[PDB]
């Protein structure tokens, strides 16, 4: 009894340019999958035409892998001349109690280190200043090195919110509400590395293990250029 995101047209190109994975790695749902009413207590349409992720668990997730039409998985060139961009209208709730991180919107090698993750955090320390309650841009230093450059991009609400990734040239930037929040961030670290986008729910670290993280994407798609 959950409604199906592909009921929604807006939602046709995105899931036909993605697989769905749940709760770890493995795909349940491939572009076929999800354009033929794919819908679980993980992953459905709210009646106000919300595609809402929902996941619990220390690193479990319900997210969207984008892939080609061809069916090819998609793997771009991380730092090449071709732009890359992803576009999100997202309202993050209010998490329920033990949800410590929640990463929303991901650019990922295609092997095991995220270039970026944007993430809601309860808490975070950055260079002495902590903040609370806001959504976070984490860049990898490199795949050989676990630390991360980290950047606050915007005090929580519950408001839907846009985020923009764009990625080219070996730089990435990021803009939340139309507002540039991160400017050119050198990514240069992933020369010879691909690339994708991914976006829903990615439960990081949570205190409750039971605990449910949620995740609400009103519109959502990546595109190419050039
Ligand atoms: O030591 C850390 O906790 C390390 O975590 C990093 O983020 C990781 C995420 O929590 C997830 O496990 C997944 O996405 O892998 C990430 C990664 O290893 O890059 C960063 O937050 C890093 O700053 C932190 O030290």
């Amino acid at each position: 009894f959950y409604t199906a995101p592909s009921t929604e047209s807006k939602f046709t190109e995105v899931l036909s340019k993605a697989k769905l994975q749940y709760p770890t790695s493995t795909t349940v749902a491939f572009a076929d999958d999800l354009l033929d009413g794919y819908a679980a207590s993980y992953f459905y349409l709210t009646s106000d035409l919300y595609m809402q992720f929902q996941v619990a668990g220390s690193s479990q997730r319900s997210e969207l892998r984008e892939m080609e039409t061809s069916g090819d998985e998609a793997a771009w060139d991380c730092t090449g001349s071709t732009a890359h961009v992803a576009s999100a209208q997202i309202a993050i709730p209010v998490q329920e109690d033990g949800i410590e991180e929640v990463t929303i919107l991901q650019v990922h090698d295609s092997d095991v280190t995220p270039v970026l993750r944007i993430s809601w955090v309860s808490s975070i320390t950055i260079d002495g200043v902590t903040s609370e309650d806001v959504v976070l841009a984490t860049i990898r230093n490199g795949i050989d090195d676990s630390t991360a450059t980290k950047t606050v991009l915007q005090a929580h609400t519950t408001s839907r919110t846009e985020f923009n990734i764009n990625v080219q040239n070996s730089k990435l930037s990021i803009t939340v509400d139309g507002t540039t929040e991160l400017d050119e961030a050198d990514i240069s670290q992933f020369d010879g590395s691909t690339c994708y986008f991914k976006a829903g729910a990615y439960n990081n670290n949570p205190t409750d293990t039971s605990a449910n993280a949620r995740i609400k994407m009103y519109e959502l798609e990546w595109v190419d250029h050039h």
